[PDB]
């Protein structure tokens, strides 16, 4: 098992890696290689048919082409057609979400002095601790209460999430969603790739590397024990900072002077028999309620579904490991009295399907390039994660743009 | 959470333990949970539908009522229908397997002097080593090979074989397959465990286990990253020795005075336009030959497919991990040399799977009680492995029935 170029990883990230390389006249005459551990492409893209009838994403939903200009720009080179995400402002306004709105816009002229401090921290000066915790509950990311995520950082997120961007009076983005799935978008770019001559070995796990001469020795395993090893010349990582970390490649001290973080993610999606919640007038709405499910929302007259960070995602997966019947019957609870709707009003679900990523998020904990090599072996890494579009696809794009650069600079060493 | 009885493993072992602990009126009140790292039950019973027309079998595959009499007993008491297993003759002996037949009759009165020195050294007696090795690779089960079968135990696999049972002539034996699938009776056990109250948690790997006062704490992780903490008053571990190997209870050390081995297993099933093989008048039918095919079986008009162990079934997935195209291309050649056909005359398949068992049979390498104990923490171990039937089905029956005897003892004390 021989290749020129290998890219470890078919996220999007991998993918576009190979993507450029197959472009460039400079790769005519080489194979390339492409693992990934899991059965199919996408990593943390992932579309399927909720009960056979409405797409859903479980991992990443939404762009703006204001903020994502070459997903964008992906999205029609592939024909993915699509639609508005109707989840961008928040109907039932809430007086603490207001409230912070306020607090956020008198605040802002001590971002200067101030603005290194936590957000809760700097939040709080408005009018307390107390009023401060109410107030950013209200945005439904828990993620915002960290002491690591700075005033300034915290005004940045904000402004870039569809359903609180209103808070910065950011609403000149708009949001999109795939009318297909955005594992429609992948399957164009892996289509395209095999055409161009990659081939594809999914369902093997790097465990280990080696620099072998001028090229490199990976050792995998498929899923089902077996022990596999290849050789290549030239190697792209692109995986996230948790799956680096597992390898032995010394990240991150060989790649980069900066430490790395993640946050668990959880999504739950439920459909009925009928569209219930039309009789409340809350289709096409998002509720962010102080409240295990944080967020709620429900797609046209499709389905619902609830999305939660750090340790509600970590509440929704300990509950599912207690059993299905636990978490249907606390998801229904939930749901009674953030509508404020007897318990029995709520009914009970025809399907209904969820997913916990432990890493879903990650990112630097601290200037970065977008793409890393390993000082000694030359060794590229790829990931969202090292660019400012940190938990974005947009940042895997631009991450493969410069790994790209990278590796085609080795070749013409 | 917590449960009075837990078992970690949902084969046919692991779920006959906890539908034997279910009858007894010594378990009434109290809990059963059962954990299986795989997100459905069965482990080495695999059942599949091949293009979605006939079923097939991924693992296990056959049974004799008359070598096998709990089995057909379990197929009985949950109305699971068997049907007849065709490939218990070899309709078109080569010479070499009349000779072993011929060897084996005229040297079985040296087995008392010289029974324990390898099976490979023993039949050496009649013409010489390489005379040895031809008729011992007709016989289709590299294992044979090894120098610790000896003699008096390869007589004995050899007549419990159904291809090559009549080589010893134990052509009395009848064998079964299952109507629908041996999935089917592991969903009759599942169902009737899980009404009489067993609650089930699969997807979640048993990582380590200790002692906490007079019951166990168990640390899982399920498939998705989430770790999860399990406590018990009474364990059973219903899963293979190299599966224990992976644990943190000093296997086999602190369990019995023996070591276990285990070999892989491989098996390939092929569909096509037309029924090609009949024009040979294989259809039912099975051909032992000198290539890596080995066993090579052809199911009525509806599919062929092969079965090897050892260096075989490593050659097999290897293949598999350098490509589909390269695989297939292999059967094919050496199909039409076993054939003594030439190539072209096989056609294309349509439809195809497979499935590498890396550690598809295991058993003792060395008197032996159907289950074991852990000397000091009572956890209990239950397998085919520790049995007289070790790699069949049969053997998971009756280790899972001293399994049980021997925590109801533990109860009950
Ligand atoms: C719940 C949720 C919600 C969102 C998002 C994520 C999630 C989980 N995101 C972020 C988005 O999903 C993310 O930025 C990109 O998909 C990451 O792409 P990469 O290819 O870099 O990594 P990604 O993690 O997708 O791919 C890495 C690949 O490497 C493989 N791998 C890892 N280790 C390996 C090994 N050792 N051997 C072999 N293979 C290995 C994995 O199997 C995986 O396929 C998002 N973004 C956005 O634009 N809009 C949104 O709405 C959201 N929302
Ligand atoms: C290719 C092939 C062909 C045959 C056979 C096997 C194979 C692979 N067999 C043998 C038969 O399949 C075997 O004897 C029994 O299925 C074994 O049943 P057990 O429940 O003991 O183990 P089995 O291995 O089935 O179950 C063990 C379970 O433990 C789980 N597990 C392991 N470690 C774990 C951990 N750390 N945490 C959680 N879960 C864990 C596994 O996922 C699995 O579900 C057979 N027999 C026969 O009668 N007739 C035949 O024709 C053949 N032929
Ligand atoms: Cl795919
Ligand atoms: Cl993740
Ligand atoms: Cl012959
Ligand atoms: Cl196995
Ligand atoms: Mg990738
Ligand atoms: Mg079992
Ligand atoms: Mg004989």
């Amino acid at each position: 098992q021989s290749s020129d170029i290998c890219i470890v990883g078919a996220g999007i990230s991998g993918l576009t890696c190979a993507s450029h390389l197959l472009d460039s006249p400079a790769c005519r005459g080489l194979s390339l290689r492409i693992f990934d551990m899991q059965q199919e492409a996408g990593g943390r893209i992932r579309s399927k048919m909720l009960d056979g009838k409405a797409s859903i994403e479980l991992g990443a939903g939404r762009y703006s082409p204001q903020l994502h200009p070459h997903f964008q720009s992906a999205m029609q080179h592939y024909s993915q057609k699509s639609e508005v995400y109707p989840f961008t402002q928040l109907k039932f306004k809430s007086h603490v979400q207001q409230k912070l709105k306020r607090a956020m816009n008198e605040l802002s002229p001590r971002l200067k002095e101030h603005g290194k401090e936590s957000f809760l921290q700097f939040v709080s000066r408005y009018q307390g601790h107390d009023s401060a915790v109410g107030m950013i509950r209200s945005m439904g990311y828990d993620a915002l209460f960290l002491p690591d995520i700075s005033a300034e950082m915290a005004y940045d997120i904000v402004g870039k999430h569809p359903e609180i961007q209103s808070v910065t009076d950011n609403d000149a983005n708009q949001w999109f969603a795939a009318e297909t799935g955005f594992a429609g978008l992948i399957q164009g770019i892996k289509a395209k790739v095999k055409a161009a001559g990659a081939r594809f070995s999914l369902g093997y796990r790097l465990l280990s590397v080696r620099t072998d001469g001028d090229g490199y020795l990976l050792q995998l395993a498929g899923d089902d024990g077996w022990k596999l090893e290849h050789r290549t010349r030239h190697l792209i990582l692109a995986i996230p900072p948790s799956a680096m970390a597992g390898l032995n490649v010394d990240f991150p001290e060989a790649w980069s002077g900066a430490r790395y973080g993640s946050l668990p993610l959880f999504k739950g999606f439920l459909t009925y028999g009928e569209p219930w919640w039309l009789d409340y007038k809350l289709d096409d709405q998002v509720l962010i309620v102080d409240n295990p499910l944080r967020k709620i929302y429900f797609k046209g007259d499709k389905y619902l579904f609830f999305y939660t960070d750090s340790e509600m995602a970590n509440y929704w997966r300990g509950c599912v490991a207690e059993g299905e019947d636990g978490y249907l019957e606390q998801i229904r609870t939930h749901l009674a009295s953030a509508l404020g709707i007897v318990r029995e009003r709520i009914p009970q679900p025809l399907a209904h399907v969820h997913k916990y990523w432990a890493h879903g998020v990650e990112f630097c904990r601290d200037d970065h390039p977008s793409a890393l090599s390993h000082r000694d072996s030359g060794i590229i890494a790829c990931s969202d994660a090292y660019t400012e579009h940190c938990g974005w696809m947009e940042g895997g794009l631009l991450s493969a743009r410069e790994a790209s650069r990278l590796l085609l600079q080795r070749i013409a060493a």
